[PDB]
DNA sequence: GTCGG
DNA sequence: GCTGATGCGC
DNA sequence: CCGACCGCGCATCAGC
């Protein structure tokens, strides 16, 4: 945690910029800006040596400048006092609700923790559940706990069948000692980019989860992405574990290199890599990497048989998950 | 809010 | 219903 | 200056 509180405040920043002032690139420029000086390996002494780093520039400088002097910046101090804001930042971070949700909800009157019990009854079922498991889903989860939930679910996964593959990936994969949650890649040789030969090939892993009562709720799921609960049981009257959140996502078999290259991430990794491309000429997703035409129109889908593949395409070396964090 | 063209 | 735009979350 | 800023799944709503 060497610059700590430098980042923080442009962390807190950015959600500002994102949750109030619904301002998305703001937001990422904050972001860009709190990663690059996160990775910067000495003590920043001074804004201008900051504005060094790329995505540090003249407004951040002077942020900077001040922080160092104060320990605190202003601009944070009057929006914490704001109670529209306060109340914003607050309500979304309940799962579900966003910075439009938020700001409604305020003007409606329902404020804080206790306004969304009184009113369980205009939230939607993805925002029910996060005000269910509130707490539970700001907690984070131990590796060693990552571990145990990784068994059950590819030991859960290869008895539906065993062919399926299962990755678990996020920051679990960087190597993370500690997560916000699970993020799970599932491949199975009957989805691929050429057909989907047998349906519920998603729905066969959610149900065989639940009923060993390791998924607990949903907030959404379709044919190939799933989003929503699990919780590791517990033994002879020890203490539950929290509730934790899981994503699983089903990804064509063939295009796995650039699916576990995308769940791996990180989100800022994956916006600068995808980013990269762009100006290399290629586009990115989850599926495939293409060329963009000499017009916009994206060409065909380029042949990748690793994830250095990938990376070799738009000419950078390669990183190891640990090194992607960013 | 930053940056590259 | 279907299509597309938006919110929200990755 | 000034526009472009990753890309997409699912839930939901408007409009036909
Ligand atoms: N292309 C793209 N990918 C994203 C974005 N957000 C998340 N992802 C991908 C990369 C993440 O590593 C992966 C899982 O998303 P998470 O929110 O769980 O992030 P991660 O596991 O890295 O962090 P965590 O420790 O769980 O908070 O999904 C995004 O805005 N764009
Ligand atoms: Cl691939
Ligand atoms: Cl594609
Ligand atoms: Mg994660
Ligand atoms: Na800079
Ligand atoms: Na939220
Ligand atoms: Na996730």
């Amino acid at each position: 945690t060497l610059n700590g509180g430098i980042t923080d405040m442009l962390t807190e920043l950015a959600n500002f910029e994102k949750n109030v002032s619904q301002a998305i690139h703001k937001y990422n420029a904050y972001r860009k800006a709190a990663s690059v000086i996160a990775k910067y390996p000495h003590k920043i002494k001074s804004g201008a040596e900051a504005k060094k780093l790329p995505g540090v520039g003249t407004k951040i400088a002077e942020k900077i400048d001040e922080f160092l002097a104060t320990g605190k910046l202003r601009k944070l101090e009057k929006i914490r006092q704001d109670d529209t804001s306060s109340s914003i930042n607050f309500l979304t971070r309940v799962s579900g609700i966003g910075p439009s949700a938020a700001r409604k909800f305020v003007d409606e009157g329902i404020k804080t923790l206790e306004d969304l019990r009184k009113n369980e009854d205009k939230l939607n079922h993805h925002q029910r559940i996060g005000l269910k498991y509130f707490g539970d889903f700001e907690k984070r989860i131990p590796r060693e706990e990552m571990l145990q939930m990784q068994d059950i679910v590819l030991n859960e996964v290869k008895k539906v069948d065993s062919e399926y593959i299962a990755t678990v990936c996020g920051s679990f994969r960087r190597g993370a000692e500690s997560s916000g949650d699970m993020d799970v890649l599932l491949t199975h040789p009957s989805f691929t980019s050429e057909s989907t030969k047998q349906p519920k090939l998603l729905h066969q892993v959610v149900e065989q989860l639940q009923k060993v009562h390791f998924i607990t709720d949903t907030l959404s799921k379709g044919e190939t992405k799933f989003m929503g609960v699990c919780q590791l049981p517990s033994k002879n009257d020890e203490k539950e574990y929290p509730h934790r959140r899981i994503d699983i996502r089903l990804i064509p078999k063939d295009q796995y290199y650039c699916g576990v290259l995308y769940f791996t991430g990180s989100d800022i990794f994956n916006k600068n890599m995808r980013a990269h491309a762009l100006e290399m000429g290629f586009t990115i997703n989850e599926y495939t990497i293409r060329p963009l035409g000499v017009t916009g129109v994206a060409g065909e889908p380029l042949p990748v048989d690793s994830e250095k593949d990938i990376f070799d395409y738009i000419q950078w070396k390669y990183r190891e998950p640990k090194d992607r964090s960013e």
